[PDB]
């Protein structure tokens, strides 16, 4: 049997002022630092540690990690950091406001880009300033690889191979991993990891700086899953 563990990044300054993030590397508010090292003590506490960890590109959930780390005495182990575990690509959208957007567009059309699962929200344009060519974090992703706006279907099929290729070997060989990143590129893993379906999917809504603890068994398949904490 093993264990893993998923943890959102904490309050970021575009959660808190209620806009599309996607890959925009936004950083972690007051209270996003303070849930993070929350979280550590909480594993601390229960007597969690790891041997691995795996993040994303991005500053909010990479920090998250680190004051995960802090409070655990854990700042020595290996770290992965990935795209393939970056935010959904929200496209045009990203830095507008929700509530504005919704204003102008109409809840029905922001529906559709918030949860319908294989159709994304409006493209950047190749040359706008958002666009990953010229970031050096993604200087070794093909260019084709590298999306201009993404629905969930997308980011699965992004964040799996991360999965099949480190994380899943890293579970089988007996090292204690802990995944800190984003709410769809975590709701990409649980869609896979629990077999929940298109329609499902769709609602699931994680929260800041909870950790989400997983129990799987010997084919890797799901035992049970549960929040430590209040
Ligand atoms: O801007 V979202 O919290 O619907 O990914
Ligand atoms: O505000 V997010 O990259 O889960």
């Amino acid at each position: 049997m093993y264990k893993l563990v998923l943890i959102r990044h904490g309050e970021s300054t575009w959660n808190k002022e209620n806009r599309f993030t996607g890959w925009v590397d936004v950083d972690l508010t007051e209270q996003g630092n303070r849930e993070a090292r929350q979280a550590g003590q909480l594993l601390k506490e229960a007597g969690y540690t790891f041997d691995i960890a795996y993040t994303s590109v991005l500053k909010r959930a990479i920090r998250t990690l680190w004051h995960v780390q802090d409070q655990m005495d854990l700042m020595y182990v290996p770290v992965v950091h990935s795209w393939r575990l970056n935010e959904r690509h929200y496209g045009a959208l990203s830095g507008l406001n929700k509530a504005e957007t919704a204003a102008k567009y109409g809840d029905e059309q922001v529906l559709v880009w918030r949860r319908s699962y294989d159709t994304p929200p409006p493209a950047l344009e190749p040359g706008d300033e958002r666009a990953p060519y010229a970031d050096p974090r993604y200087a070794k992703v093909p260019r084709e690889q590298l999306p201009l706006t993404e629905c969930l279907k997308d980011t699965v099929a992004r964040v799996l191979p991360l999965w099949n290729e480190s994380i899943a070997p890293a579970v089988k060989a007996g090292k204690q991993v802990l995944i800190a990143a984003h709410g769809n590129s975590l709701r990409a893993l649980i869609k896979y990891l629990d077999g929940i379906s298109d329609a499902d999917i769709v609602g699931l809504n994680i929260p800041n700086g909870v950790p989400l603890v997983y129990e799987l068994d010997e084919s890797l398949t799901p035992i049970r899953h549960y929040y430590l904490g209040d």
